[PDB]
């Protein structure tokens, strides 16, 4: 693998949803969100290929896509977990800021609030756990 | 090198300080704190050699030392960032979480919290910066 | 930075040629050769934009490119060192082998061999020691 | 994992034998040997702990051992394969270079030569494939 695989930020439902692979860049994020977070889906290159990774997570919400230019990366990711409804604990809102521009936030910024600003390495790819929304969010990085 | 760098967490006041080094394993932390983090000290290991970095920040608050056992290492780092007195933003607390027990809070833990659960990896060195407090922290990690 | 580099295999002499990047994909290499191994040249991928490394050695034998197909990685370099000439020590052969095929031998496959067997890896990029021909050839590694 | 794996050098007999485990420094070697490398035996350190690996190979040959010290780790490794007897293609000997000194040859030099010059990066465990003797060889690195 030899990725530093970060998380999990959120609770303890939904079901582990993870990567099968070796990504080396990312190259695309698609997210669905409104009240909370939906559903994440991405693309990463391996060895030149393209593979996508989800979609997890439900058909709730709004879509947006980001996709990276050349020479673009993910520096910090932040957000906030926290109640929604019934589920005791999910990830509320996500932003993805780049070296180039912010993204987001997606969602509602509500609950307790994380960040992972990385002052060298690079966002390569996303695990977490899923229902119909985005339970627990986490991240894959590789040395730079 | 090849490392993940992770940070800064707190404010941008203080001085820079970090390591001339290639950790592998960290075996001891001496934290000072008490309404803050006063100062941060700690060993890592390099081609079986002990090293000593810091201690970077000032004298006050009280001490505590944390030394790992064999087979002992971070699967999570906690904190809060926020105001203290002059300091617009400092280091409030922070808490060691490792496979066999939870050091602290040292600090207070109130305000700006922020959190690193390691899922796969190992926390081997950290840097931040420092002037009579801990003004920022940040933290190295290696793929495992 | 998080690469590992081997060689030198070769000699002495020539001048030290090296990246100044960060790779994570090899896309093509071109390399003159004839008795010996004249040029190399290679691309390389870095946060999805592609960088020419090269050409390091001179103008004489006869070219050959090697585009990697997405999904082809190396597994495997060959070659061999010796005596040409007025030259005491350089690369006198290489042989590249892919997943998909091998290409070469580039040179003439006589002196003393060397071999990289990549069991678990990829290989990245290259460096060496140049003039006129190839006097020495090393390689960058990442973890896989 | 997260470990450049070279290899494999020498032949497809006896039994493929490997660590389980992450290795981050090489202490010990212990390596029989005669006209032939006959066995291996290291130990490595791993969140502090030591562990060994092997022995692999028969108890045929004499017993050498290698103890690093502090501050000291191999920068290349030489060896040859060929026949012997009746195996078609086996691990004939073996060189350690240290920054300090060098350790061997072990065995007898006969056959086709390899060499492993380390030029950013540790050495920090084996594998192969063993019988009565060392079939094959092989070695992993970390990024320095
Ligand atoms: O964000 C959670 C939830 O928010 C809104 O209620 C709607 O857009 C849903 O489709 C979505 O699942
Ligand atoms: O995603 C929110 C929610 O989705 C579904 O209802 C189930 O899988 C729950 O376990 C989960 O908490
Ligand atoms: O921790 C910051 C600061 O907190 C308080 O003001 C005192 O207890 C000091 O000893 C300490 O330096
Ligand atoms: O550490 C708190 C404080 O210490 C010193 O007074 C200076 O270095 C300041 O810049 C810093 O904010
Ligand atoms: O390859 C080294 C050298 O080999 C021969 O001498 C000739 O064919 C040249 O064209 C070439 O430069
Ligand atoms: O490359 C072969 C030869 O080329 C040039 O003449 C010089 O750089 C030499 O040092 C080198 O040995
Ligand atoms: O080295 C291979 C072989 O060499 C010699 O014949 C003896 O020392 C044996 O014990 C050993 O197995
Ligand atoms: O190690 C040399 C030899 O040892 C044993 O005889 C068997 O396991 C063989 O397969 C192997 O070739």
């Amino acid at each position: 693998s030899g990725l530093v695989k970060l998380g999990l930020w959120g609770g303890n439902e939904g079901t582990l949803q993870d990567i099968d692979g070796h990504p080396t860049r990312l190259t695309k994020i698609v997210i669905r969100s409104a009240h909370a977070i939906d559903a994440l889906q991405f693309d990463y290159v391996e060895d030149g290929k393209t593979f996508a990774a989800g979609q997890w997570g439900g058909n709730g919400g709004k879509s947006d896509t980001i996709e990276f230019q050349p020479g673009e990366y993910l520096i910090a990711i932040k957000g906030t977990t926290g109640a929604l409804g019934a589920v005791t604990n999910l990830v509320r809102s996500l932003t993805f800021i780049s070296n180039m521009r912010t993204y987001g936030p997606f969602g509602l910024e509500h609950g307790t609030p994380f960040s992972v600003p990385v002052a060298s390495g690079r966002i390569v790819a996303f695990y977490g756990r899923f229902g119909s929304l985005v339970d627990a969010f986490g991240i894959y990085l590789m040395p730079y």
